């Protein structure tokens, strides 16, 4: 992999999915824990110290994490994104490759930040998730005016090395976010829920927590590599008669289906409402 | 060692492809029997290299361990006609819901004492060795039995020994959960489309969340309404969708589901208890 | 062993937060009645008539408590405030902290109306909660433009001898309106529900109101005290099969999470509301 | 408490709320506390190690060791623990059951086959005996002296609330006091969201909202005032609070928890008259 | 008579399919184009005879009746790209949901006046020749190019001409109807499946069911209300069933349905039109 060979790499913003990213990647082998920085105008968080137990540099100064990275990834709040902007954008040389990780926050805005400092940034908008700390993340990217061939090809390399990705177009990443951006979420909602019935039905809850989790991975595993419809899988499963098609039933009838559409859109429209309360 | 399958299914094709994928049994080392010797799971395991069958005697005579895969109203039937074929070298593993060891070993005691049998809930996703598999062992398994078996079905999935009375409440978890999930992902994958991205894609990004998040909590110390923590940034869009599953009582729907597998399940061999 | 002997404290408004303040600062022992004054407009009041039991001092005119007072706590509703900054803006000194206690109004819209008649004004404001009485307040507090850095370490300090107490950005206040500050209603209200729980059960009322307390209570200070997640703690009572995962699930089939995330939000929603028509006007 | 010695058959969560409970309080020197348990890998079983309670698989040497003895076992469990050490079981015991629905009844049937006046206590508590703010009730069966429901009092005290009911209400409370912490780590984990969605950092928010239930708690216990006048003083005219009053009304919150304590209690008499079958 | 088809996906395949089984068309004198001309439906097009090509120009150059058979913000490119192309001999239907032939009309009248449009809903099942499809004709359209529609496309279902201003209630009804269909036979064979019928035969009679009940109202004289009247014997089954589809809404979610498709329609145009 000679494009990981000397690139450093730096997160602005030491939250949740700094570290989940720089597990992902130090556990996928691609970079040293120490060729890492992050930064934190609080140093007192449990993401800042679970980083520093890997070894990864920490810093207050945005302008530091800047000056050590060749590609810079910046993890914070949707809204501080123009904030940051104005406060590392003369910082930003022509050598830098710009990925946003920011919900909502279109390659537009931080080009026309940025293309008032240096006329070319280099800017990559991605939707990663936290599973990439198990190197099963799914990560969507698009890029931006002023990225080269080897941009997207290097951001590939790298976001494959934790999981899924590919390329797509940017007015897609809103409809991304809503589905696997916080689809993880929507899965630990379920299997706690599904734990609470495993106990209320007898089983000792960390057993029930393990086996809820192994059904819902092997399950996406058998998707993920048939080629058959979810519902034909569906009916494999549904013995006539039987408890599987009984529990459908009692799915069904909550509107199961609609609230997993009702999450991904709202989440969605959301996204696009971060955006705008930017611009 | 010689592996055979009463009843060749979805579920006899599901663990046969994960043992023989899993390395631990050749394919011509297992043998497969059903009548309507045309089926589709017939054919997939015959160009898998099983040995098939319409003679359920064949299939007995010829494994050490043999598996019930048969509907569950079916194993009566099946024990009788090869209840006098059972020999000591036998282990017999009941994969049907609800069908009791006490029921199982009755019905074989008449031919022979102390028949080794195990029972076990596994599910489909063996066919991808991520599947969930618990087991009891049975009034005459020995050590070694439950030992074997254990180390049999570890090879395709998670497996872990029970108490007999905990395996109802499995099937409605493990046993209908991926039925539980492949409608989830059917739904996710909709309301990707509705939002504008392409059905494959949503697809496959659903998919990829849901084992992730899987990987992530089974590989994890903490408890998953901690990850849900993480994942939903303050004021953000997870949090917004996690608001509608909540305000739609998503968690209870899914508990009423495990339920309702569950006793659905006691309640079929409950009228098969009754005769 | 704390006590700011150097402070005189007065209440412009003299209605439930300003007797919560009080009874909470006398009881801490970090405050004597006799230090604190408070004025309303009806002395005719019941809290007016509780706080003069507790020998704090009582005046109908709001330039004598901001005359008599160093730390100066607004706790009046959010639209009498405006009129309560007319009125004694030009008594306003350089001594002065000005705590304003209600929901919504901004730091920016105090600032302005004392910046009119002498400029660096010292605003804090503040967000607490009725359960500061028996000094287990929740209570946040942003400072304003002109305060100095001791004028907060000394609000925290007097604010943290009735309960919790924490520095938090503005912009967070109207969210912790929906949770802490609204919370002891929706808590008033559950336990009103739980004892009526407890009564169609066979329970007498009083046993049913002082267990359901008892049973709040406990949970939440194992909540305070642990480093676990609150889903922990509740698998750790749920007993497979039991009596308690029964319970869980009725409350899960009626959406009880979801109407607690609407209450804060609802609260949040409606305190940024009556702000934004407060500035239009 | 003076030199008393103290068993649990069990080593499950309750085992460890009380035991962690009452060496918190100082009433027991933990060594003086045996617990048991078949399965000796449970994580409730190395924190009472650690708290250095002794720990054995077997429930004879428990009940050798014990004056009092709490069992704090599945309900179902009950009886076959009974059969097992009802032969050991000496005139200075104090049985002191805390099983869900299990009446005194049932277990002085099963003991007074061996000695003839078993000491019998019933009890109902909760987790938060761990941080000594527990809410317990107990029943004193046939033979209980005076002295063993005052001892009884006395121990259970030091780790929170404690008062003497009637057995009939013992399945109520388990609905209301017994499973009330569940509710309210519901509760905080929702209101949690809450804070969450309207822009609160989550550790924020869960420390924001027990300390409101804490607080509010604490009120209406020291107060000699019902809980809806206390509901009125926080809610201005056209306020905030009284908004969100209005939308927890409006899913109807009240009947949640009121399905909740009787779903509970009812479940309880069902984990009992199942036994008694 | 030459065709040709812009855009080359699930309603290019589904119509060229029904011409052809029709007997209307000649699979040769169909010519479709697409860019990622390797897609799955562009497969089963070049399986079928079609001609393929991967420029929008040579379509339009082979056909006298050219179909626009691309999704709907995708319209304005190709009126861009061929408009210049567009003869006298053409007749121009657009299939596209929400396109008016105002806008059509407008973008090709910008390099010759008066070209010929035709506004088409139809929907998949032409594919079995049992399409429902209305249509409008444009300000240019003569006499011979409505008939010559109607006769093209009545030989793959049923087909009559609306006023334009129909078309997109049309479109939330006949439109998206199909899959309406699609999720009753899913559902109801999921029922079929929970009363003891195996999934085959469960499918089979649900899809008999309705298409059986479809034809009948159509070939009747009689309000479906009076069809309904006949199958629900009394005190029967049947009108059991009714009951628990009354006490869900099922009526109002149907009308929801249309409603919500035709809406959606509107806005969508509403968007287009924008800009
Ligand atoms: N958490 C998740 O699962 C995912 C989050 N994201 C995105 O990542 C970003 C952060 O997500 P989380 O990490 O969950 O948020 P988080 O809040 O845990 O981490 C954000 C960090 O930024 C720090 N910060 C605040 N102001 C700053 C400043 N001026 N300069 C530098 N750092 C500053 C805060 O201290 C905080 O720790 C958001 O934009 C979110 O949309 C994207 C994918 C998934
Ligand atoms: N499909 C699933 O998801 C799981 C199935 N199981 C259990 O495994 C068993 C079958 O599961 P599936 O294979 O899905 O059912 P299936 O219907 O695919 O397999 C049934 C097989 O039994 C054969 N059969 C019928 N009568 C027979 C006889 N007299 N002698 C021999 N073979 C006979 C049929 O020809 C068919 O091949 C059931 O007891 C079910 O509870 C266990 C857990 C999950
Ligand atoms: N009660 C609660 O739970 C909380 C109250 N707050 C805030 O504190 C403020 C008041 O709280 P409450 O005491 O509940 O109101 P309250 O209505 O009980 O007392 C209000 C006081 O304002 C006095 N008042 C009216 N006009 C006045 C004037 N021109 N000059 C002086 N006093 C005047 C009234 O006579 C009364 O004594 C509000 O802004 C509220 O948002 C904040 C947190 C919690
Ligand atoms: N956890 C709670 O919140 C409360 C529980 N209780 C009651 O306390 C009892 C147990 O409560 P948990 O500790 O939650 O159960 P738990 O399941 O956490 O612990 C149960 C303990 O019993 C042990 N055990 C099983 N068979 C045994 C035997 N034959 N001899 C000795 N020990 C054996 C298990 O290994 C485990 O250590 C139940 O009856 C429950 O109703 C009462 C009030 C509150
Ligand atoms: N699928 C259905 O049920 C019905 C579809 N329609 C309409 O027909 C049109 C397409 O329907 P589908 O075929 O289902 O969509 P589809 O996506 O299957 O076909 C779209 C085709 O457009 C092609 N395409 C994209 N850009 C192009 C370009 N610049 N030049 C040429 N071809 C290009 C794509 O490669 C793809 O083959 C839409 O306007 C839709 O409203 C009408 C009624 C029902």
């Amino acid at each position: 992999n000679l494009y990981f060979q000397s690139m450093s790499v730096g997160f602005i913003g030491a939250g949740q999915l700094a570290f989940a990213l720089a597990k992902g990647f130090t556990a996928a082998g691609v970079l040293a824990a120490h060729k890492i920085m992050a930064s934190s105008p609080d140093m007192d968080l449990a993401t800042v110290s679970a980083l520093r137990k890997m070894g990864v540099k920490l810093t207050p100064h945005n302008k530091e994490t800047v000056q050590h990275s060749d590609v810079l990834f910046l993890a914070v709040k949707p809204h501080i994104i123009p904030f940051i902007l104005d406060e590392i954008g003369a910082d930003i040389e022509d050598r830098h490759i710009v990925v946003s990780c920011a919900a909502g926050v279109t390659i537009s805005s931080i080009e026309k930040k940025l293309s008032a400092f240096r006329p070319a940034p280099r800017v990559i908008r991605c939707m990663t998730n936290t599973p990439v700390v198990v190197r099963e993340g799914a990560t969507v990217y698009a890029t931006g005016t002023h990225a080269q061939v080897e941009d997207g090809r290097l951001m590939e390399q790298l976001l494959s090395s934790v999981g899924f990705c590919t390329e797509v177009e940017e007015d897609l990443i809103d409809a991304v976010t809503g589905l696997s951006g916080s689809g993880p979420a929507y899965a630990f909602t379920a299997l706690d829920a599904l734990a609470d019935g495993g106990v209320k039905m007898g089983l000792p809850r960390r057993l029930a927590v393990r086996l809820g989790a192994q059904a819902l991975l092997g399950a996406a595993k058998m998707l993920l590599h048939s080629e058959q419809h979810p519902g034909q899988l569906k009916d494999n499963v549904s013995s006539p008669g039987g408890a599987t098609i009984h529990a459908l039933h009692v799915l069904e009838s909550g509107g199961f289906r609609s609230l997993l559409i009702n999450a991904v859109e709202a989440s969605c429209i959301r996204t696009r409402e971060l955006q705008s309360m930017a611009d």
